[PDB]
């Protein structure tokens, strides 16, 4: 079974996937986060944050109040089920999950928390 996500975050600001849908099967589920381009994370910097789709203002608010030292987040934010690294160009990292951290019926959202980033960047997740 598929329990895996390559997604990319490039300079023009944009995801490369805006809808994931994870099998109630998977134990675990990664996201491969990457960013091709040529430029760094103080100005273009990307990570792949999920949480509730309620929570998501907050965590992007309170994350451009946190800065760049900490990721664009607020540190241990509970509203944030998992987190990616903030990452430049040429850079990656991947994050893995348990799959019991999502409930049936409910509605998550995956975004980017450098400031403004979350207009285009983002996308809907739930449970397949
Ligand atoms: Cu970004």
């Amino acid at each position: 079974a598929q329990c895996s996500v390559d997604i990319q975050g490039n300079d023009q600001m944009q995801f490369n996937t805006n809808a994931i849908t994870v099998d109630k099967s998977c134990k675990q589920f990664t996201v491969n986060l990457s960013h091709p381009g040529n430029l760094p994370k103080n100005v273009m910097g990307h990570n792949w944050v999920l949480s509730t789709a309620a929570d998501m203002q907050g965590v992007v608010t309170d994350g451009m109040a946190s800065g760049l030292d900490k990721d664009y987040l607020k540190p241990d934010d509970s509203r944030v089920i998992a987190q990616t690294k903030l990452i430049g160009s040429g850079e990656k990292d991947s994050v893995t999950f348990d799959v019991s951290k999502l409930k049936e019926g409910e509605q998550y959202m995956f975004f980017c928390t450098f400031p403004g980033h979350s207009a285009l960047m983002k996308g809907t997740l739930h449970l397949k």
